[PDB]
């Protein structure tokens, strides 16, 4: 144990609050429109450029120990808010700073900080209840378009793109974004059962195009194991040639000898066939082959429990699809006739599975299979020209996407902070058990006015003035910063998710209130 | 041997006392309500936040050698108190500091410190005897609820939860806490014989649910060895299919070949079976499978001494239970018909075992088997939102739990330090052998007033005033700090364990009195 | 995470702008004629000497962190411009600096930088549209000659050489430059099917010259596999000797035993034969052998798909060419009679391939095969007497080549910056959505006058004067710096690619406008 150092009372309080104020002034700019980006130095390549408040937050590290403690207690709020709701980081940080500063003023010699924490918790409960009461669900895609248009920092193309994605894939589809290439954004819909793996032999190339193999109404072979012996591969090709239709071979791997047979019958007379390996790592590829068989209609081969030997295959034992396309690094199955009721039951199985089980990575490929079997997958290849532009725009896009998915399931509320200001009468409605909880109530009451204050600040206007004049106005009337005036939000097209707001408020309030009761700080000696 | 340094008399005394005063001022706040947390810097992640006095104590390390010696002699008191009674750390630290300070004033050139130690020991004996005489056992669960409500730092939910745990599991049940997930705490009762291990083949999945296998009134197979040959596994399945009932296979491990037979008969016609490995890791499994067999009623297979070959099994040789459920990571046995007198005798065996043998880890799994066979196991999944909130609340909960278990077996006393103040007349009843023992007696007499003094200090009130006015009052009347006034404690619902008080007092008195006789200190030179 | 440092507002802005001004003053000289070279210190040898703006750019690294950030944001613009269009680096850097400086003046407390970025983007769109409208395609080789003559920094020999290369190879041929060896430049045309590998045995040397093997109308043998057994090699030589014509053996490798047979029949009776291995790669060598077979006219041997054993070869199964010559390190095939329609279809295959697929190293060897089959690649040896002169002249030549290839496909425009000045009325034609976009528009409007200003500066003349007097003049009239006066450019023979201009402008505008919105900079502490 390294020799440590201790500090008491107002000293440690002032140092920690200074550190938190440093970290929070670093970030509080990036709220709403008129916020301003932040450049961080990447140690190896180009620096990062952001508006996000966790890259900003998680990047900051302070030399002094106590200020470092402040920075850590802010970054934990940021990180929890991120991992819980994805967006609402800046709000978390600013509310945390305000709550901490208010806490480090009522710390008397007669006050009991734990009661302060309790009262803060009561306030948070009351305000979150008032939020959920004043929420409202999302129904029309106009609301989705609006929310997405917001969370790109006021970009409308992002809103339209996410709207079209959620419409052509469904409100619980699987959309994902990749680093775009061209100057502009792109919304691609990977439809059908498609996956990253190309035709093994470049002799199946019947496309007269960029390395494609195109079949129509072809049969399918689905082996969990490899295909080594000629005796194994031969009867399948026999049945295919008897029917005189193209054949796909989705299996673990193709022997060079059966491959030689294939290429022999392909170069000359030309038995329409094609060879492709399995989809993925271990068990996941097994389940995916099962799903592929049940989708196309047929039966997986190479089983353990029944094992379905290839020697005895049958014309109703093959996978059948309308069209198949293969490119050197991926293939697509289109019209698998797989007993739509049966695939429905499969879907119900895997959906109850995801409902019960999840690990944030299990459920990832879970929904992967769901979307790959039911309705496409949306990719969002973005514009941009520099890597830093790419990172910026992609960050904003992903943030908007997470906000939209949070808003689709749980209700929305009037944007621009108006919800909390409307919830303040709830705080006026509480009755504290004693003085200390009332102190905490007044702390949260002051805190609720903080965010719109910060926003008006960023706009370059009078914070408290705008906050008061908003509180005087109606329930739905509030302040736009872009138009710099008062309007109805939903009329104007500004709303926000309820889940993001509630999670951010809860995280910030909890961590800051816990921080307040600190009395004595111990730190490592500054040796090295 | 590194070159060292020596110091004599008042110098070394003052340095060690300065170090101990640093370490004890660091902690003395965290007593009773109105105590205040401490933030410690974790070297790698988020800082810790505490009220406990050993994290605080064990964290502190001083640059200067002599102050380091003081810190070590305080941390040893803290650590002994923890490992002995679990709670009573802060009290140990404060009493140790007060005893040390009183000791480093009577150190004359004519005084004999060893006699001082002797007198202190006599005082401690008298006071602990007076404690145990004025103790009183715990009878009703209201006392348990009260005590738990205290030791969450005045939280009532913790009290109610621990009370319900001890009621639904018994005053010597096995309750344990894990890092909760949701916003709120949770009291879960793992009942029956349940253990962390999932069904091997995901073909036994008859639940139509999140990866469950549910059987009712199924037979059991219990092998200490693996199940490789088809000849070995076959007769069991024969008997099960003859009776036409589901079967569980609890064994070391299942061959892929017998597994293939199982999956064959399961996918088609569907002999109700299920495969699960052995719960215990090592010899613990060698006992646990025996216990499982005797619980369900049957006989373990794969024995060494009789070895019970699987080829000749019998319908009365199987484990029989009412219901069985298996997840992907654990399963539960419910209604094992295992000769309740016989399981009783087994329980008596293992309980006499724990009574005789223990290693703090042997006896752990010992009570594990006891509770798993007799009445459930209580888990206490906690609330919280941040990792630091989790650590804080879990620490307080575990402390309350340890205090409750200490109080259930050995008597309780009036809380808020009143017991020692009531025991002071015992010190007024002693007769010293000579002057020095009388000096030690007066030392302990002053010491006994220290804690309530510190508590009133934390409250923000006059220490000696409150101590005196309490001493003037009745035996059961004392001071609440939350109501900041005088009440009857047991009337008010404040009590404490006698074991915690006695152990803390004994540890602090012993180590501090030993410290007092120090005359000359030697330290490592400060090279590196 | 190392302890970091933060800076706000005007401070970080001033530091980053100082760094960018350092890096841009380092480079801005090297534009047009009268630009001046830059010497960089190579850490292990002779230093580099350049006019390029990415050796200068990528070399510069600043001690101070913030200035380093400025340098990185400039080098990224330079590198993107390079990797996109190859030339137009200096223009990118200077436009970036001007845009950055203009940005770090309108940064008020009321201004919204994101709107500034938006307006800049609108300006860039308008200007690029006006460029493409005022472009014009390249038709006559005079234009190519002029462009190349420019981009060697006004060298005419470079222009003539690149013109002759593109004429004798076609506007989409494959020209490449290598480090010359003589005093002067040299344009070599590798025609026929030639590749780096020499005759294995130096007994086939019938040239009476510097290690050559010359055959006329010889047969060809093409094995994908080695040639080990005498039985394998013997029938080919049998057929060749029956026809009584020389034979080439292009295969994986020659056995020492078949080699012994060859040398036996060579030193004695004098069979005409020659042995050469494959090109030597992986799949690329197999494709090249296939193309060689289809070029000469014949069947590749050692195939996997269709075996084509050497034992049964046929007089129409051999590769046939007009003339073959072999060195010790490369050989050339001439007049391969390979079914010109068939080779045409092959060309169409590989060209659709390149049209669809590319990886910047796949399409490289792709065009390699295209040219090697249809038009001999043009190499450019550079004549210089110092290694540093070699690097300088070669850099300028490669830049001129890249500029020419960019200009051949996409249109050209009047050189010497006149295009942007002519596009400024487009900026006068826009209507901003609000004030901020108008600010950005005026930013770009000022920016467009920057480059010609810098050029007149380098010339030693009055920048703004020349810019204004050009703007007063006609559309096609502008300023030469070499003649230091006004002329018509296309009349005078100055033009430039539209792609270079558009890409440079776009990159610089994008990255600089993104940089403008920075508000807070975070850097690593300067520890080490
Ligand atoms: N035009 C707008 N006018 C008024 N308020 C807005 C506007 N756009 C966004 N906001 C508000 O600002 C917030 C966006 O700030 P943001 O960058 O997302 O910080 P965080 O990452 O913590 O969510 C939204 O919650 C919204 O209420
Ligand atoms: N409401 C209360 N009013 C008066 N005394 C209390 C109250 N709650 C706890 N105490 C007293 O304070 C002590 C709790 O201090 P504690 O945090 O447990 O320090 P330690 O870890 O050394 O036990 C109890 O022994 C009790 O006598
Ligand atoms: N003799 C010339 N007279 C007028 N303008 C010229 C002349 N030569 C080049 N230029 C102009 O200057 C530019 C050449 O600068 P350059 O060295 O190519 O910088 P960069 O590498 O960024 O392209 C050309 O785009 C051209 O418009
Ligand atoms: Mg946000
Ligand atoms: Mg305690
Ligand atoms: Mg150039």
């Amino acid at each position: 144990g390294s020799a440590k150092d201790v500090k008491f009372g107002a000293d440690a309080r002032a140092l920690m609050l200074q550190g938190v104020d440093l970290l929070a002034d670093a970030v509080a700019v990036t709220m709403g429109p008129k916020g301003r980006t932040v450049i961080i130095e990447q140690s190896w390549g180009s620096p990062k450029v952001t508006k996000d408040g966790v890259t900003v937050a998680k990047s900051i590290d302070l030399k002094d120990k106590y200020k470092n403690i402040g920075a850590k207690l802010v970054q934990d709020v940021a990180n929890n808010t991120n991992e819980e709701a994805g967006d609402g980081t800046t709000t978390a940080t600013v509310l945390a700073r305000s709550i901490a500063k208010e806490g480090f003023e009522k710390i008397s010699k007669g006050a009991n900080p734990v009661e302060i924490r309790r009262g803060v918790m009561l306030a948070v409960d009351a305000v979150i209840a008032e939020l959920k009461k004043q929420s409202k669900p999302v129904t029309t895609p106009e609301e989705i378009a609006q929310v997405a248009t917001i969370s790109a920092n006021g970009d409308k193309e992002i809103g339209n793109i996410i709207s079209d994605a959620m419409k052509k894939v469904g409100r619980k589809g699987v959309i994902t974004v990749k680093d775009g290439k061209t100057l502009n954004d792109e919304l691609e819909i990977i439809e059908g059962m498609k996956f990253d793996r190309g035709y093994i032999s470049p002799y199946f190339i019947n496309t007269s195009k960029g390395q494609k193999c195109e079949f129509q109404d072809a049969y399918v072979l689905l082996s969990e194991k490899k295909i080594s012996s000629i005796q194994s591969i031969v009867p399948a090709l026999e049945i295919a040639n008897a029917h005189r239709k193209p054949l796909v071979i989705i299996a673990e791997d193709v022997d060079g000898e059966a491959l030689s047979t294939l290429v022999l019958n392909r170069l000359k007379v030309g038995l329409q066939v094609v060879a492709v390996k399995a989809p993925g790592f271990g068990d996941n590829r097994k389940n995916q082959l099962k799903d592929m068989a049940i989708a196309t209609g047929g039966a997986v081969f190479g089983e353990e429990g029944l094992t379905l030997n290839l020697e005895d295959v049958q014309p109703h034992d093959l996978g059948k699809v309308g069209e198949v396309i293969v490119t050197k690094d991926d293939a697509m199955l289109l019209k698998g006739k797989g007993d739509k009721a049966q695939i429905e039951k499969r879907i119900q199985e895997i959906i109850e599975q995801l409902d019960v089980t999840t690990s944030e990575y299990e459920k990832e490929k879970l929904n992967e299979r769901l979307a790959k079997l039911s309705d496409g997958v949306a990719v969002l290849k973005v514009g941009g020209t520099s890597d830093v532009e790419v990172n910026e725009k992609k960050d904003r896009v992903t943030d908007a996407l997470n906000a939209t998915r949070a808003a689709v399931e749980e209700g929305i509320v009037l944007g621009g902070g108006c919800a909390l200001l409307r919830c303040i009468p709830a705080l006026d409605s509480l009755t504290p058990a004693n003085e200390d909880q009332k102190i905490g109530i007044e702390i949260i009451k002051r805190t609720l006015k903080i965010p719109a204050m910060t926003i008006a600040k960023n706009a370059g206007v009078e914070g408290s003035l705008i906050v008061e004049k908003i509180m005087q106005s109606s329930s739905e009337v509030g302040y736009d910063a872009m138009a710099g005036d008062f309007v109805n939000m939903v009329e104007k097209g500004i709303i926000d998710p309820t889940k993001v707001v509630r999670t951010a408020l809860l995280d910030a309030a909890g961590v800051a209130s816990l921080l307040t009761t600190a009395e004595v700080v111990v730190t490592e000696i500054p040796k090295e």
